[PDB]
């Protein structure tokens, strides 16, 4: 038997098949679970990848800045779900920072406007989803938002780190209000992950100094943590993802769990 055998899961964010979001839907499958996925804008080619995916399940549209998507949605769920049925877990993958707030643009020189829509998508929207989709929720239910470890700086990373700060206080209080439905609200805080930007990044696209700040993150956090990290194998963030939304971690909310092999608890 799976460990999620028979519920039924939101996951939010899938773009490529080396999205963290399409792992999570993949392990999530695999366990037994009735996926509903949402997608953002480019609703044609996230089409043609979650076909992929061991069963197929129903794809809906959602863009987080959009105010009527986030209206409509909690319905449109419901819908592919069929009535008198609820959702027993929320997967927010989501995440955007334009290039002036993340890479080898200066930190000082992001215009606000610029920084304000990386907040509104990367942590404002996860108490819109929590907002949205709370009333659909069973007992027990879990939501699990993705997250990199922002409690200290470092290059390149920006406004998004700032972004992620902020997501960590949001999810603190999406836990209060998920309390009130018997919901559980954490994040995973992830190792990097080689996806498809990281990758184009390592390869002068973000630029040349852009690459080597990757590339030196990536192996001093192999290095550090202690059963290493495999920035290519993002499997054991999905299997993660995937225990929160089990039954497993019944007493656990408000709070982040270290995908990262246990880098963040080494200094060297
Ligand atoms: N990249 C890493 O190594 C890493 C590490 C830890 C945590 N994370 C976090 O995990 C999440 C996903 O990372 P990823 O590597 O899968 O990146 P990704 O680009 O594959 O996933 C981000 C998703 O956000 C969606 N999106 C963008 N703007 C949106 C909007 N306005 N409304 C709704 N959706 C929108 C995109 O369609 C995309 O599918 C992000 O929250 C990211 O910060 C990433
Ligand atoms: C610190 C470093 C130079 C920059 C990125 C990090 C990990 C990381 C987190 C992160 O949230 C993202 C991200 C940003 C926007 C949209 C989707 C994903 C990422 O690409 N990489 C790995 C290296």
């Amino acid at each position: 038997t799976g460990l999620l055998d028979g519920k039924r899961i939101l996951v939010s964010g899938i773009i490529t098949d080396s999205s963290i979001a399409f792992h999570i839907a993949r392990v999530a499958q695999e366990q037994g679970a009735q996926l509903v996925l949402t997608g953002f804008d480019r609703l044609r080619l996230i089409q043609r990848i979650t076909d992929r995916l061991p069963a197929k399940a129903p794809l809906l549209e959602l863009d987080v800045q959009n105010e009527e998507h986030l209206a409509s949605l909690a319905g449109r769920v419901t819908e592919a779900i069929g009535a008198g049925n609820k959702l027993d877990g929320v997967v927010h993958s989501i995440g955007f920072m334009p290039q002036t707030g993340m890479g080898i643009n200066p930190f000082f020189d992001a215009p606000y406007a610029d920084v304000s829509k990386g907040i509104h998508i990367s942590a404002y929207s996860y108490a819109s989803m929590a907002k949205a989709l709370l009333p659909i929720m069973n007992p027990g239910g879990s939501i699990v938002g993705m997250d990199f470890d922002p409690s200290r700086a470092m290059p390149a990373y920006n406004w998004m780190t700032v972004a992620k700060s902020a997501l960590e206080s949001v999810n603190r209080f999406v836990a209060r209000e998920a309390g009130k439905y018997g919901v559980r609200s954490n994040l995973v805080a992830a190792g990097p992950i080689r996806t498809l930007a990281m990758s184009a990044i390592v390869g002068g696209a973000l630029g040349e100094e852009a690459g080597a700040q990757i590339q030196l993150l990536e192996e001093g956090w192999d290095q550090r943590a202690p059963i290493g990290w495999n920035m290519k194998d993002a499997t054991p963030v999905a299997k993660t993802v995937c225990a929160l939304l089990s039954d497993w971690l019944p007493a656990t909310t408000g709070d982040i769990i270290y995908a990262d092999g246990g880098a963040h608890t080494q200094l060297l």
